[PDB]
């Protein structure tokens, strides 16, 4: 939390990149919120001031090094819980009512879509997994 | 294509729904794109008048009864190339470069994550799966 941009602190240094002030309260603020986090969402408390312009080339850095990852079916953001995987393609479990994500990690699903894309003469580089459905607290309620 | 309307159109009477004349049109229009339309370009087409709630509604119900899937990456729609697998969680392969999209159709990968889901006490629904990268024209290009 507080510690886990001290985390992604030093996985950015162990490889070209650096994690300017600005990346770093993008990604604390992302980290913090605990649901996925609309673009303006994130400017708005990036004010608490920066040009968006810049806030919004520092959310490209996060989501360019897997930090961040853009979630395609709520057009919202949210930090990766384990950021050096470089980056990937994992399935989330997003729940339609209270919109939690949970981020999991299958590489049999994604190996099977790959082989699946690459039988087809189409070469397959980053997926979107988004599964829905209701969490359990949704579904018992 | 034209003869796909009609395969539609008596997917439909077996069951509990009709296809109006504006669902059969917006139907045939995004059938005839081969490429995933947006909404605007269909009301445009749409126009060649109706209110364009009406259009909306038309491909809302299209949506729900699994003859045109959305494509949440892309935010444009597409006709089920097999309607009456009533409505139905399928990979798309979509092209980054040329915007083409393929609907697959594998049971052993959406089988996975829902039991991935389960047991976490997620209850899943329908899931978004798109793969990104290039189609074989594009990567040979
Ligand atoms: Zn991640
Ligand atoms: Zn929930
Ligand atoms: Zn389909
Ligand atoms: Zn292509």
């Amino acid at each position: 939390a507080n510690s886990f941009v001290r985390a992604v602190e030093r996985a950015c240094s162990e490889r070209g990149l650096r994690l300017t002030p600005i990346r770093a309260n993008v990604l604390r603020l992302i980290a913090d919120a605990g649901k996925p986090v609309k673009a303006y969402e994130l400017l708005d408390w990036v004010r608490e001031a920066d040009a968006p312009p810049t806030v919004y080339r520092a959310l490209d850095f996060l989501m360019a090094n897997g930090f961040v990852h853009k979630l395609e079916s709520v057009n919202a953001f949210v930090a990766c819980h384990h950021p050096n995987s470089a980056q990937h393609s994992v399935p989330f479990l997003i729940c339609d009512r209270c919109h939690s994500a949970v981020e999991l990690e299958d590489r049999d699903v994604v190996s099977q879509l790959e082989a699946r894309a690459k039988a087809l003469g189409f070469q397959p580089q980053a997926q979107t997994l988004e599964v829905h459905g209701l969490c359990a607290k949704c579904a018992a309620a």
